[PDB]
């Protein structure tokens, strides 16, 4: 019953039962099944068997929870329907070597079944794992199964060290719920379960101070505009036109308005006269603009530099080309965004890893443009104490009607509960909503609707455990386990 290939195929179904753990579906427990088959297929296995269950379980996976970036690649790229679906198939394997990887470790060092293994070893050996395939060549690290607890019990361990040790407990406890289902035996099950309900009475502790005194209306404008790579004429008239009809009655009402990312689908340089217009008309009516733009800036060198920019109008943010009061992109995706090799014979502009935060009207927004709002670490780094809300602008009218937005929308609510601040994301057609300190959905738009959200949100001033750390102590943590299972094994 164990031809190694019924475990690969099985492998295929263990690891797409993962993606059913996430925003379109927020079934938690299939994340726990998705790791104790991993954890007992590697059971008994060659070092290079167990890798290949581990790759193929990595394989069924990705391959169903990343799957929706081919229309991304069928929009860009312009490659025929058979290259598009082989570059997909390529990411996926290429993801999926690092869990291979894992199996193939796990089982060269510890090749048998042991509570030391899936209890010790595993959770550390994952970790590393798990960095390196979201950080090497740019790393991609979605799919996390810490993203998926957000609703869940285990809740309240992310603001005390994050979503990454979410990940460390649950490969800890579904490697001992593997460990005592092919044993039989209740002890590892007991101390499973143990693990797992000791993180509840965590959910109902709250490390911040909400101060209503301070609560101010806040708007974001939905555009929906449609996508076309040429910059054509009348396509910038009107969406000026639909941006600003949308956002002047606002004005009076709402303290703080928000666009999304590249609302302005100008350059910086050529709307001046649009912005000081508009600059001068939100400071007599008291109110502020936060919108997204492309800034093509003049280097010392005389060069061009062009920067994924988010800039600030009106009252207490005075617009002017050479504030500081901006953001510009750090990480950049490694395709859409500019190309990897060096030299070959268009690639956009990088931004300081660390940026002060935006103020308008005296409010601190730590602001983090579509895909670093799922980076903790770095999206910690520029945390301050200051913070008043957490500001995430993005443009998903990529991959639309998938499950695309929704994975990237969970991994947002994620940074509000780990640094226990509100959030407010707008999209040009996405998952436009206001997050809550705990996680909590304040106020939520439906897609696909050129609609306006307008809430009331109350800031906070509070200081988690993972924002004073990071994922500093977990990794002091994973050495700790790494060093006393590798040196159990090398115990011969
Ligand atoms: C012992 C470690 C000291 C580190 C220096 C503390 C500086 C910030 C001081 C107070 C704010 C505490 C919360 C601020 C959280 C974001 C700032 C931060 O973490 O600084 C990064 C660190 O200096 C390198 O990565």
């Amino acid at each position: 019953i164990e031809r190694q290939r019924i475990r690969l195929l099985l492998a295929l179904l263990f690891g797409a039962c993962g993606t059913l753990a996430f925003s379109p579906y927020d079934v938690w427990p299939a994340a726990i099944i998705s790791l104790m088959g991993l954890q007992a297929l590697t059971f008994n296995r060659r070092p290079l068997q167990s890798a290949a269950i581990g790759f193929c379980w990595g394989f069924g996976l990705f391959g169903s929870g990343i799957n929706w970036v081919y229309v991304s690649i069928a929009t860009f790229g312009g490659m025929p329907g058979p290259v598009n679906i082989f570059l997909v198939v390529l990411l996926a394997a290429y993801l999926s070597l690092y869990t291979g990887l894992f199996a193939g470790v796990l089982s060269r060092l510890w090749p048998k079944t042991t509570w030391l293994r899936v209890a010790i070893a595993a959770p550390a050996l994952w970790q590393v794992t798990e960095f390196l395939r979201g950080w090497v060549l740019t790393g991609f690290p979605w799919l996390q199964f810490g993203y998926s607890q957000i609703d869940g019990p285990l809740k309240g361990l992310a603001p005390i060290m994050g979503v990454e040790a979410i990940n460390f407990l649950l490969m800890m406890v579904s490697g001992l719920l593997a460990l005592a289902l092919v044993k039989r035996n209740w002890r590892p099950l007991v101390v499973a379960v143990v693990l797992f309900a000791l993180p509840f009475p965590l959910r109902y502790i709250q490390w911040f101070t909400p101060q209503p005194e301070k609560t101010i209306q806040v708007s974001m404008v939905q555009g929906d505009i449609p996508q076309s790579l040429k910059w054509d004429e009348g396509q910038l008239l009107n969406t000026l036109k639909i941006y600003y009809n949308a956002t002047a009655p606002l004005m009076g009402k709402s303290s703080l308005i928000i666009w999304p990312e590249s609302a302005i689908t100008d350059l910086e340089i050529n709307q001046q006269p649009f912005l000081k217009a508009l600059d001068g008309e939100l400071r007599d009516k008291g109110s502020s603009l936060v919108t997204g733009i492309v800034d093509a800036r003049l280097n010392k060198q005389n060069r061009y530099d062009t920067y994924n920019t988010i800039i600030t109008l009106g009252k207490g943010a005075p617009y002017s080309y050479e504030s500081a009061d901006r953001y510009n992109k750090n990480h950049l995706v490694p395709f859409g965004e500019f190309v990897p090799l060096e030299s070959i014979l268009s690639s956009f502009s990088r931004g300081p890893y660390i940026q002060p935060p935006l103020s308008a009207n005296g409010i601190e927004l730590t602001a983090a443009i579509c895909y670093e709002i799922i980076l903790g670490e770095q999206v910690r780094d520029n945390f301050r104490p200051d913070t008043d809300y957490l500001l995430t602008i993005s443009n998903d009218a990529w991959f639309g009607k998938s499950i695309g937005p929704w994975q990237h929308f969970q991994m947002a609510r994620m940074r509000a509960l780990e640094l226990a601040r509100p959030l407010l994301r707008s999209t040009n057609n996405g998952i436009t909503a206001v997050i809550g300190p705990q996680g909590e959905i304040q106020a939520m738009i439906p897609q696909f609707t050129r609609e306006v959200l307008t809430t009331n949100v109350t800031p906070t001033t509070g200081l988690t455990p993972y924002a004073r750390t990071g994922n500093w102590p977990l990794w002091v943590l994973t050495a700790l386990f790494g060093f006393a299972a590798v040196l159990m094994s090398l115990r011969q």
